[PDB]
């Protein structure tokens, strides 16, 4: 019992804004479910909820590659910038001024596993995770740091979770002793939420006394920085760089040094990562200047046209072909602006089956056809934010750095094989480049061996017989 007075002025607000039918079913109601819908219903200001769904539903450009200026690869730096932002980059790592921010939010739609992305075994010698992966490459670099400073380094590592992974997370998390890294220097919070709403712009029910919710996007990092201490443990620290990344990449190179010193060196607010586009279909965003400003192109969003653009000397490469591989640099000045523009980030509209009750009956049934619309805001959305001068873009390498997981096993790509595939081509690749044979497919190399392929010089010689497994 939530007051009584209270819930007749919460009901007032729903029905005047034209949504009284989530009290459709109160009076056939315990006293728990009850007070379960009074207090969810109070996180939402249903005036906001029409005003989204109004754009959504009921909705109202020049458009080039990015200069020259504001763009670097790793394919044709001068190597003497390649060092020194190697260098600077590790300074920074031994400086305790590196944090990372995992996005390990989404739900997996296209792998369907019943947990967390980053709890997905791809099926490695090791059967190790992609999070304990990650794990030990921040274990690995802070190792690396540590032998030109002789100090302890620390990268806080943020993972950022939704409603739906963020129990799991963290008992996978402590059931892993946190992978070796200390507990202390490992924070697990939860992105927000926004209601789903059908398309007759009704607030959707999951039963009759809950909400449909929907995680709030990438996007919704930013917001989740704020209200969960995440940018005050951060300010506390002396934190100055951040490393933002999407779990599901089995090949993220976590606070690669390379990119914090690039970054840092050019003083940028944000910095980002692409590599050239597979093909004019891949399921990537494209990092473009639009209207005179640095952005990014969904793939959800873009036209055939824009996509199947070529460049007009070379008639069989694509135009725009800078795919977004979520890999983001931020200063935490940057961070600290949040205030001022986090309600301008735009809602991507997608048309989505959403199990409800069926407004009328009450009978929580799973629909058919797209019966409603989730809202997300996405992280690059800041970029347009982004004067040109303070951005970068840097091209790197898909083979050595991009192997995402979308899809189970059975598809033929961007799945567990090529996953696994991708990460033992790459430690063949460094194993023989440090003087090692290979029999023979491929060999999976420990991060707590080799972070980017250094430390293998005591595999000079050795015969390895693929497939293998290199650990301490
Ligand atoms: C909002 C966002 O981060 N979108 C990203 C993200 O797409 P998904 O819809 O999450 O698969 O990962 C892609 C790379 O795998 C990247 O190209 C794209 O732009
Ligand atoms: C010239 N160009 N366009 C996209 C990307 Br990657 C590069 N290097
Ligand atoms: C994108 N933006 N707007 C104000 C400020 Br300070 C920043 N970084
Ligand atoms: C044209 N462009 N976009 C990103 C990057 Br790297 C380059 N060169």
């Amino acid at each position: 019992g939530p007051s009584a007075e209270e819930f007749q002025q919460l009901r007032k607000k729903y029905t005047d804004a034209g949504q009284g039918h989530v009290f459709a079913f109160v009076d056939e109601l315990q006293t728990g479910e009850r007070s379960q819908l009074f207090h969810q219903l109070s996180s939402f200001d249903p005036v906001r909820i029409n005003e989204l769904a109004d754009k959504a539903l009921n909705p109202p450009a020049s458009l080039e590659p990015l200069p020259d200026i504001a763009t670097a690869s790793i394919l044709d730096s001068d190597p003497k910038d390649l060092e020194q932002w190697y260098e600077e980059g590790l300074k920074l790592v031994a400086g305790n001024k590196v944090a990372v921010v995992l996005m390990a939010g989404g739900q997996g739609t296209r792998l369907g596993s019943s947990a967390p992305k980053g709890c997905f075994d791809i099926g490695l010698p090791s059967h190790k995770s992609l999070f304990q992966i990650q794990a030990e490459r921040i274990a690995k670099l802070q190792l690396l740091a540590q032998r030109i400073s002789g100090k302890e380094a620390v990268i806080p590592w943020y993972v950022m979770t939704s409603g739906p992974t963020r129990k799991p997370t963290e008992e996978f998390f402590e059931q892993h002793k946190y992978f070796g890294l200390n507990k202390s220097d490992v924070i697990i919070f939860e992105q927000g939420v926004l209601p789903c709403i059908s398309n007759e712009g009704k607030i959707l029910m999951e039963s009759k006394f809950k909400v449909a919710v929907a995680p709030d996007g990438n996007g919704g990092i930013y917001q989740a920085l704020l209200t969960s201490g995440v940018r005050e443990d951060m300010r506390k620290r002396g934190i100055e760089h951040i490393h933002t990344y999407c779990v599901d990449n089995c090949l993220v190179k976590v606070a690669d040094p390379v990119f914090i010193g690039f970054a840092a060196s050019k003083q940028v607010d944000i910095a980002t990562k692409v590599v050239r586009k597979r093909n004019a279909t891949e399921s990537v965003g494209l990092i473009l200047q639009k209207n005179g400003k640095p952005d990014v192109v969904e793939y959800s969003e873009i036209d055939k046209e824009t996509a199947e653009a070529k460049d007009p000397k070379q008639p069989d490469v694509l135009k725009f072909r800078a795919a977004n591989i979520v890999n983001h640099y931020y200063s935490f000045k940057f961070f600290e602006s949040i205030e001022l523009w986090a309600h301008k980030l735009p809602h991507h509209v997608a048309r989505k089956k959403i199990p409800c009750i069926k407004e009328g009956t009450g009978e929580f049934f799973k629909p058919e056809k797209p019966n409603g619309i989730k809202l997300e805001q996405f992280v690059f959305d800041v970029f347009p934010m982004t004067p040109l001068e303070k951005f970068a873009c840097i091209e790197v390498r898909r083979e050595d750095e991009f192997s995402p997981l979308k899809n189970a096993r059975g598809t033929g790509e961007d799945d567990p094989d090529t996953s696994k595939r991708d990460i033992m081509s790459q430690g063949q690749r460094w194993i023989e480049k440090a003087g090692g044979i290979v029999i023979t497919v491929g060999v999976e190399v420990s991060p707590l061996i080799s972070y980017g392929g250094e430390g293998l010089e005591f595999l000079k010689g050795r015969e390895i017989k693929a497939p293998a497994f290199i650990e301490k």
